[PDB]
C-alpha cells in the first residue's frame, strides 16, 4: 500500500472509530489511552471485565469520544466474530482495528507442549484473521486500517519462544500476503505490521526481572509509534531500544524478491 | 554446526529415514535417491496403493529396506504414532524429512478460516507434533530434522496466504528451537529448505497458465544433502538471482547480537 | 550532521551564493540551470569560457540572482584555490560549494597508465580537498554546506573504471572522515556525499552507446535531487533508475561501526 | 576463485615473495613468518640498517633465501625498480605483499594539502606502480597481490582522513581491476585485508592515552593464509563483532547485478 505523504498530527485520530484488542494491560491499555487523548471512539476488550472497566473510565477522563469494552476470550472464534459486530454497532461503524492480544505465555525450553503451540496459533494468529474477515465490511467502508502487533522474534530466531515466535512469523506470512491482494484487488484498507523489542510492559518485565539482561523501551512511546505507523498506512513500523536494531531489521532482498514477482504478472 | 566433508552418498547408506509427502513429488523423488544410496526408508502420505508403488520401487533401486505406513497428516494421533511405528521398523532414526502439505488454494482470501486453520494444522503443527515424537531416537543417533518450505515462507505473494502462514511459522518454530538446541547442546540438527518454483505434477498443474520451473529430482538431491551436511538453510530455485536475494544475512547478524542476552 | 527537519522548497535556494564546478557540461549545467529557477547566485567554472558563457547566459535568461563564471583547469591547484577567492568575492560570501568536475576519461582496462590514475587522484579528489580548503571560511560564515558528487563504482568495484573508482572511493574516506570531524569541532558546514548511477548525459551516453547494456538515468532530475540532499544537509543522497540499487546500496554495517567508535572517545 | 584447500605452511616453501613495510610492525612479522616456512623473502623498507637485522632473522628462521632492498615509496621510480630487481634476486615473483604506509597523523584535518598528497602517493599511487611492476612475472606463475588496508578504509572515522582517503582509494582501485582480471581471464588473485587495531609499536606509540588490540604476529599469519589461499578479502579484528559488521554482502549482491550489463 501506499502511506499519507505527512506528518502525524494526533487530530488524526479526532472522532474515529478504533477497536483495540488486549487492551486492559500493556501495550494495549496505553494504546487505548493515547487514542482517548485523540479524541477517538474506541473499544477495547480482553477477558477481565474488572480490569477493562478502568481502562474505559480512564479513557473517558482522558477525553475519548466515547468508550466501551466488551469481555471475552479470544479462543473463542465464536466472541472474535462477534465481538466485532457488537463494537461496529457502539460506534457506528470502524475506521481501525488494532490487534494486539496474545495468549498467556512464559520463556521456557520447548519439550512436550503441543497444547501451548496450538493455543497460540488459535489465540495469536487464528484469532486475528478471523477478527480481520468480521471487520473487512466496515473497514471497505471507510477506507480504514488493520494494524497488527507482532514482535523481533516474529522476524529473527530466540531460544525461549519457540510456539509465540511461530504465531508471530505466521501473522507476518498471512497478512503481508493479504496486504499483496489487497492491492491487485484495489481494496483500499491498509494494513500495518507492528515488530517491536523488548518493551517494559509488566508481564514481560515480570518475566525478564534480573533474569535475562537486555535494556526494554518504553511502553507509551510503544503505543503511540504503533498507532502512528497506523494511521500514515506504513507497511511496517519498527520499535526496540537499540539502533542495531532499527538498522539491521529491515530486508531489502525480501522487498526485491517482492517486487520482481509483483511486476511480471 | 555444519558437516566439514563435502556430500558422498555413502553418507546415507544404512541411515534410517522417514520422509512424509512422499506419494507423489519431491518427496518421491527423495525416497529414490535415499533407496539408490542405500537408505532405510519409511515413507508416508494418505495414498496407499499409490505408496505401495513407491516402496517398491525404493527396493528395486536399492533400498536396505522400505515400508510405508498410510495415513493423514490431519489427524495428530496418526502423526504421533506414525513415528513411533516407523522406529520400531528400522529400529532407530537418523534423519526426519518433514516434507507433506495440505492441497492450497491459488485465490485471493475472502473468508475461509477453516482453510487457514486446516493449513495450520496440516503444514505446521503436524511437524510439531512428528519432530516432538522423534527427538527421543534422533538424540540416541545425534540425527537431522529436515524441514522442507518455500519461497513464499520467507517472502509475501498474494493468492497464498493461507500456505505462506503456515510455512513462515514454520521458520519460526524449527529456527527457535535450533537455537534451543545449541544452548542445551541437543545434537540433533534443522536444516530448513526454501525452494522455488519446481516442476512437480502438483505445480505444473496449479501454476499451467511462464515461470521458470526447477527439475523435482535435482531438487530432492539438494534436500538430501543440505540435510547429510547438517547445513542450516538449503535454498533451491532455477534463477541464481532469486537463491542470491534469499540469504539474510542481517537476521543472523541480529541473532548473534541478542544472544549476548542470554 | 542533523539534516533540516522538512520538506525541500526552492524557495530555499533564493538569493543563496552557489559555487558549481564542471559546470559548462552535463550534470552540473543542470545544477547551474535549476539554481538559476531558483533565483540564487551562482557561478560556474571549468576549462572552456565558450561553452561556460552559454551556461551563464541561459542561467540569467531562467531567473539566477547573479551569474558569472571563471574558467581554468582544476589540474591546477593555484587555480583551484584562487578560484574560490574570486568567486566569494564576486557574489559576497558562499552558501554551498558543488563540487562535481572530473578529469577527462573513458572506459578501459587498466594496464599501464600511472598517469591516469594520478590524474583522477588529482583532478577528481585532491583539487576537491583544496577547494574545500578554500572555501572553509566563508561557509563557516554561513553554516554552509559542501556537496561532492561521487558514483555507484564509489561504493562498489566495476571493471574499465580502475583510476575513476579509487579517485571516487577516496572522496568518500576523505569527506566522510572530516564530517565526522566536523561534528566533534562542532563546524556548522554540512558535508553530502552523492551517489550516482548511470545518467544520460553526454559523455556517458557517447561512452555506454551500444556498447554496453544499461539504463540511464535522467540527468535534470539527478541534478534537483542532488541539490536537494545538499540543501536539506543530508548525508548521502543516491539516484540510480535502478530499485534494486536504492534499496541495496546503503550499508547500515559501517553505520553501527561507526556509531560504536564516535560513542566511546 | 579461491582455493578448495585449508592453509598447510607448505603452500609458501619455495615461494617467491616480495614484502613491502618490512622494517617494522606487521610487515616484520609476515618476513618471520614467511621465512619459518621456507619462502624466498626480498623485503624492503627506508630503514637499512633495521632491514639487515631483519633479513638475517629470516635467514635464522629458515628462509630459503632473504635479500633486503631500501628506499622510499616516495620515489615511483624506486618502486618500480625495486620489483624488478627483486625478481632477478629469485628468479620470479609468486606473491606481492604490499603493506607500507607513510606516517601518519591522528590530527584534524585543517590546511595540510601536502599531507593529503603524499598520503595519496606513498599508501595508494606507490601500490599501483608496483603492481604494474610485478604483473607480468605474476602472471607467468598465477601469482597473488596482497593489499593491506584497515577498519578505516572502509569507514569513516575522524583524526584520520588523508590515511583514510587513501585506504578507500586502495579498495576502489584493486576491486575494479579484480573485476577486470575476472573478464579478461588474468589468473593472478588480490586480497585485500581489513585490519582492526593491531599492537605493532607504530600503533601502540600513536593510541597510548583503552582500544583492545590484537596480536601482530597472529595477524600477519592470517594476511599469508587469506593470500595464499587466494580469498577476496581477510578481515583481522580482536572483536567477533567487528568482523561480522565489516562485511558487505549487498555490495557483492550489487556487484553481481550490475556485471550482466557487460
Ligand atoms: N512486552 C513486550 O516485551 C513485547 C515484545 C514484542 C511484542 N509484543 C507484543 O505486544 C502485544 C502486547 O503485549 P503486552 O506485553 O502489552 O501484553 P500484556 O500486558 O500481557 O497484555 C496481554 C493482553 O491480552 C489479553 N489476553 C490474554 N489472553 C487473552 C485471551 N485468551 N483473549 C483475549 N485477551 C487475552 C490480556 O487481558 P486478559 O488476560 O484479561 O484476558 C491483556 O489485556 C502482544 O501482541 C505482544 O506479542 C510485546
Ligand atoms: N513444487 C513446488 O513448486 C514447491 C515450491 C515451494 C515449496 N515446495 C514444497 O515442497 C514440499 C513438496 O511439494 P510438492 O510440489 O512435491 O507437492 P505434492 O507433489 O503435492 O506432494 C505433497 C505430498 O504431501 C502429501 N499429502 C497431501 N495431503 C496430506 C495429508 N492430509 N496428510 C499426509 N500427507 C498428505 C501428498 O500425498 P497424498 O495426497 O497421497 O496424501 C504428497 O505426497 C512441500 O512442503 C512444498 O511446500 C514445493
Ligand atoms: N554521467 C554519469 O553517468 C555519472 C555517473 C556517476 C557519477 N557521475 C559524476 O557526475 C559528475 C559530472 O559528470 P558528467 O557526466 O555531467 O560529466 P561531463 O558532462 O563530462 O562534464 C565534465 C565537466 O568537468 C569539466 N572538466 C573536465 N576536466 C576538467 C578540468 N581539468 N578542470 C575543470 N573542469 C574540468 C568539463 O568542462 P571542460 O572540459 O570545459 O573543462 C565539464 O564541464 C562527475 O563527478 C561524475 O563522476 C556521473
Ligand atoms: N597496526 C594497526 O593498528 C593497523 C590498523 C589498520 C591497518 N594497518 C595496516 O597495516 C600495515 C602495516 O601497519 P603497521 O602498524 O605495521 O605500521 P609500521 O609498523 O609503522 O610499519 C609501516 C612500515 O612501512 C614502512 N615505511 C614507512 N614510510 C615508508 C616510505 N616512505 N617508503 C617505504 N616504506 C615506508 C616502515 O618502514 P621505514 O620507516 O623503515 O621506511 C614500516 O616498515 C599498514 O598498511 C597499515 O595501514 C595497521
Ligand atoms: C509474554 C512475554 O512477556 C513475552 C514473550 C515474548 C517476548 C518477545 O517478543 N521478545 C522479543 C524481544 C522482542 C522476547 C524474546 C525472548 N527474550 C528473552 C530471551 C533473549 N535471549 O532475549 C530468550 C531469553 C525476551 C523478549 C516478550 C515478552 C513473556 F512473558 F514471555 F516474557
Ligand atoms: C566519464 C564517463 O562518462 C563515465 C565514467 C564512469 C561512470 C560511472 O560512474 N558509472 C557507474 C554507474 C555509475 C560507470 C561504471 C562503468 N559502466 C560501464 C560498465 C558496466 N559494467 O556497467 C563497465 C562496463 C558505465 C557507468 C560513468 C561515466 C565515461 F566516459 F567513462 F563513460
Amino acid at each position: 500500500q501506499q502511506p499519507l505523504n505527512e506528518e502525524f498530527r494526533p487530530e488524526m485520530l479526532q472522532g474515529k472509530k478504533v477497536i483495540v484488542t488486549g487492551a486492559s494491560k500493556g501495550i494495549g491499555r496505553e494504546m487505548a489511552y493515547h487514542l482517548a487523548k485523540m479524541g477517538a471512539h474506541v473499544v477495547v476488550t480482553a477477558r477481565s471485565k474488572e480490569t477493562l472497566q478502568k481502562v474505559v473510565s480512564h479513557c473517558l477522563e482522558l477525553g475519548a469520544a466515547s468508550a466501551h469494552y466488551i469481555a471475552g476470550t479470544m479462543e473463542d472464534m465464536t466472541f472474535a466474530e462477534q465481538f466485532v459486530a457488537q463494537a461496529g454497532k457502539l460506534m457506528g461503524g470502524l475506521d481501525m482495528l488494532i490487534l494486539n492480544h496474545i495468549t498467556n505465555t512464559s520463556l521456557n525450553l520447548f519439550h512436550d507442549d503441543i497444547h501451548h503451540v496450538r493455543k497460540s496459533m488459535e489465540v495469536n494468529f487464528l484469532s486475528y484473521v478471523v477478527l480481520t474477515v468480521a471487520a473487512l465490511p466496515m473497514l471497505k467502508q471507510s477506507n480504514g486500517s488493520i494494524v497488527v502487533v507482532s514482535s523481533l522474534a516474529g522476524k529473527v530466531a530466540y531460544p525461549m519462544v519457540a510456539a509465540y515466535s511461530a504465531s508471530k512469523f505466521a501473522l507476518d506470512g498471512f497478512f503481508s500476503s493479504i496486504r499483496k491482494e489487497y492491492s491487485v484487488s484495489r481494496v483500499n484498507v491498509s494494513i500495518t505490521l507492528c515488530v517491536l523489542g523488548l518493551i517494559d510492559t509488566e508481564t514481560a518485565m515480570k518475566a525478564v526481572s534480573g533474569i535475562v539482561h537486555m535494556q526494554a523501551a518504553p511502553k507509551e512511546e510503544c503505543a503511540l509509534e504503533i498507532i502512528k505507523g497506523g494511521a500514515l498506512r506504513q507497511e511496517e513500523v519498527y520499535y526496540d531500544s537499540s539502533l542495531w536494531t532499527t538498522l539491521l531489521i529491515r530486508n531489502p532482498s525480501r522487498k526485491i524478491l517482492e517486487f520482481l514477482y509483483s511486476t511480471s504478472y
